[PDB]
């Protein structure tokens, strides 16, 4: 089952893994539409832990990058932060 | 079993996962023949949900990119949209 | 068990998956030795179907690229076509 | 379950796999914030063995790279060394 | 269990998979330290078969590349050849 999520830039965006039925496999991060040349980073913060940079995407150089991440119900607060002004599309599959 | 699909640009193209016997693993997106330098994106729309950018391919820079996507019979309407004028070949395997 | 195959350019080259004992996992395509700068593409044609571009390799920029392809005995005619004049080494493992 | 670790540069940093409940899958190395252009390498030393370079990251060119590494309780001393002055965020999942 | 091997350049280097307890997963090839700009290739020769190029690494452009290779006890003679003067670190995990 295909899975997708657009994580908007600016204000950091929360995400709830329990919304989906099964485990989320984040296998790709794709840069959204935009005009800024600045490097874009998506950071994942679990609970009160410090954010961990999932990947770095370079506009016009590397606009997509493979990922291998698994999100389940165990980490109750999942909070995605995106640097820059371009959205980052996370794609993958369920279970 | 090898699987392949050429998703044409321009008018967005529907796809029916039930045509194949088993689950489709989309493990690669390869840029088709063409002369345009513009960045090419393939977007996947499931049902009425907003399209999610699967990957971004740069002509003459990144003409192929690994993917890890699984398509099955559960998502009845699967609709592939390709930006640009170059076709995008999706390759992988069944089951 | 390691698996490898050099697919020569020019005249398109047939391949028989039944030669090996188990399923072939094509996990990498590496550009062979050569002097041409042109982009090299390996296309896979199964039966009478149209060729599907497996990957695109750029000399001096991207001379290798990860793949995730599975070839078994079910597809009787497997026919590899390579664009350019550089051979493409397919590497992986069996079963 | 998401896993993350920031490996600081400079003095080499020890890591204890037994802290986590399950096996650690290091599936990505992402360059941390910084201004240096020099290439950054994270080296893994197990026991008394010589360090093995896990990956090389180029600032402003390749700031993230996929990995497939599994760390468990069997290797008691695990010692991460990072070259350069930029931290390297290791991300993945447990078990 | 982490696995690592430094394959030296120059004279081609033999390797014995039976030294390790379990199957070797070669999931990454990282360029070693060096000053040469020439492209570096690691070739795998099994038995009397012709060498198959595992991957091609470009200094200062692509110093690491993901791999998916499995080496076991079945291929008795495994012989790694590295082009160039830079060593290539193979990293992965056992079993």
């Amino acid at each position: 089952g295909f899975w997708g999520l657009e994580v908007k830039p600016g204000k950091p965006q929360a995400y709830n893994p329990k919304n989906e039925q099964g485990k989320i496999h984040v296998t790709q991060a794709t840069l959204g539409t935009g005009l800024s040349k600045e490097k874009s980073v998506i950071q994942c913060s679990i609970g009160d832990k410090a954010p961990i940079a999932l990947c770095s995407l370079l506009p016009n150089k590397i606009e997509c990058c493979p990922l291998n991440l698994e999100f389940d119900d165990d980490d109750e607060p999942v909070e995605f932060t995106v640097t820059g002004d371009r959205s980052i599309h996370l794609s993958g599959f369920l279970e």
